[PDB]
């Protein structure tokens, strides 16, 4: 499952991309 996470996607997860959020740019973990 994928959610949009600060500041960086939690070790054992996968990053695609970014997610804008609140104005704010995140990470699309995986």
């Amino acid at each position: 499952a994928c959610y949009c996470r600060a500041p960086a996607c939690i070790a054992g997860e996968r990053r695609y991309g970014t997610c804008i959020y609140q104005g704010r740019l995140w990470a699309f973990c995986c």
